[PDB]
RNA sequence: ACCAGGAUGGCCGAGUGGAAGGCGUUGGACUUAAGAUCCAAUGCGUGGGUUCGAACCCCACUCCUGGUACCA
């Protein structure tokens, strides 16, 4: 079995330059992530294309390997392939990526092209702006209530349920008032990239609890929801 | 002649079943002007077959390339 050892051994040297040249390809794709100047990006650019190229090489072998009966287990062939392109696919996408012109047909509408730690900075920003406007829509028909209840009051000169619900209104206004306040600290800090995304997300749902229901006699207040975070 | 591999923009040339890149060409900017530089646009060798659809997988044809043609 001479020649089929032969063509074994070339199949392994084969791999291990295939293992080699994708090691080296996550190498020079973490460079030119990491680049910070034009010239630094296109040098590592052009390095990634000629491993790729490489790479491809390597693939039409392996192609043409596993197209042949000689091999009968040829699983670490289909694996090294499949890798293989793996490496092919997110080379393209980096190129394209990259070669795209900001005012080319094309580039015109690419639309949310932010990191995704960007959009999703965004939205919870967005989020806190449209629970402080609640809140604030909330304060105010409270407030209005109050007034309505104090007006009462006066005229009746008694009701005093009325009394105990205005001062219930007003702890009320009081908890909606230090929530809005809080959020907007919070909002504040995240827009000076002070405060983590995860932070925000961890009292998201306790901040959702409050706001649908927090003047009902069932009202399991947490005290503990901005404690956690040094605010 | 036998075996193997190729043929895709104008030149190199990637591509795998759901027309890229470099160079080049053209329009504008920069400069007195050119060059460099900047912002942009255009650009499957052949037929058949499977497939819902093949640049891609199979059959066949043309052009090229690589290796072999030994003992008397």
């Amino acid at each position: 079995m001479a020649d089929k050892r032969k063509l074994q051994g070339e199949i392994d040297r084969c791999l291990k330059k295939v293992s080699e040249g994708v090691e080296q390809f996550e190498d020079i794709w973490q460079k030119l992530h990491n680049a910070a100047n034009a010239n630094q990006k296109e040098k590592y650019e052009a390095d990634l294309k000629k491993e790729i190229k490489k790479l491809q090489r390597l693939r039409d072998q392996i192609k043409t390997w596993v197209a042949s009966n000689e091999i009968k287990d040829k699983r670490q062939l289909i694996d090294n392939r499949k890798l293989i392109e793996t490496q092919m696919e997110r080379f393209k996408v980096v190129e394209r990526e990259t070669k795209t012109k900001a005012y080319s047909k094309e580039g015109l509408g690419l639309a949310q092209k932010v990191d995704p730690a960007q959009k999703e900075k965004e939205e919870v920003g967005q989020w806190l702006t449209n629970t402080i406007d609640t809140l604030n829509m909330q304060v105010d028909q409270f407030e209005s209530e109050v007034e309505s209840l104090s007006v009462q009051t006066r005229k009746k000169k008694g009701d005093k349920d009325k009394q105990d619900r205005i001062e219930g209104l007003k702890r009320h206004i009081e908890k909606h008032r230090y929530h809005v306040r809080m959020l907007e600290t919070i909002l504040r800090m995240l827009d000076n990239d002070s405060i983590l995304v995860d932070a925000i997300r961890k009292i998201k749902d306790d901040v959702e609890y409050y706001v649908d229901s927090s003047q009902d006699p069932d009202f399991e207040e947490n005290e503990f929801l901005y404690d956690d975070l040094d605010l």
